[PDB]
């Protein structure tokens, strides 16, 4: 109820950080592209492993929402 | 008959997706840090394109779900 609003609104802020994030990748797999160096790759694997956190978030945000609908 | 239950399931499928997705992401980045050849690096940018398609393939989803609960 209360509850259905707060977590469609944790889910939309997950979203939009999901969104920049996912855009954030694409430009430095470009930039690894032209320079595939081991501080890039480190980078690239952090910013990954964030965007898995932020995905488990947003099903486990999901999954609540589906439990209380049903 | 249910709206929300219909949405809620159509983004829980999308993210199920989505974190595959990463997850495959995530264990190319690893084997780029092994080998980081112009072939894997395509794959990979190929694999963000996707990634950023079902990010917004959630998006107007998510915008009636609050639309909705609002």
């Amino acid at each position: 109820t209360d509850e259905l609003l707060r977590l469609a609104k944790e889910q939309a802020e997950l979203l939009k950080e999901i969104k920049k994030l996912v855009e954030e990748i694409a430009r430095l797999v470009k930039e690894i592209q032209e320079d595939p160096s081991d501080e890039l790759l480190k980078t690239l694997a952090e910013l990954v492993r964030k965007l898995k956190e932020l995905v488990e978030d947003m099903e486990r945000s999901m999954k609540e929402q589906l439990y209380i609908i049903k």
